[PDB]
């Protein structure tokens, strides 16, 4: 299927983005 491992736990978990704040 589609990049679960590669989002989540690769591209921000391993590695780093921002995907957000609350504020």
């Amino acid at each position: 299927a589609v990049g679960i491992g590669a989002l989540f736990l690769g591209f921000l978990g391993a590695a780093g983005s921002t995907m957000g704040a609350r504020s």
